[PDB]
């Protein structure tokens, strides 16, 4: 709502398992203002895979060793897995490169969960002198 969404908090490429090939993917995950969770194929977004709520929705986030379904792909180690849980029940099934990304990652859900925006009435005032 809100006429949809304006900014953005972060925007990295994360590794997604995948159900029908059972496999880790390279996804690019980005989160809005209007707490919402969206990932397209590419930093580019242009195919739009899915869309999920993240404002009082994410049930829970685990994060390494915390996994208990999942593996670390080809590479990379079980300090960087990660998995978020929606209040829906679905969850998401991801890994992080290493363990600092995945925390990046499940601070920075776990806020906007539990954490409103005074998104409404901002300038983007700032230094001129430099």
């Amino acid at each position: 709502g809100s006429s949809g969404s304006s900014g953005l908090v972060r925007g990295g490429w994360l590794w997604r398992q995948s159900s029908i090939l059972r496999r880790w993917k390279r996804n690019w995950f980005a989160l809005w203002l209007d707490g919402t969770l969206g990932y397209y194929h590419d930093e580019t977004a242009q195919d739009e895979e899915d869309r999920v709520v993240i404002h009082f929705n994410v049930r829970d986030i685990k994060v390494g060793q915390e996994c208990q379904d999942v593996q670390p792909p080809e590479g990379r180690s079980r300090d960087g897995l990660l998995t978020v849980n929606l209040r829906e029940g679905s969850r998401l099934h991801l890994c992080a490169e290493t363990r600092d990304d995945a925390i990046a990652w499940k601070t920075a859900l776990m806020e906007a969960n539990s954490t409103p925006a005074p998104a409404g009435a901002t300038v983007p005032s700032g230094p001129s002198s430099g």
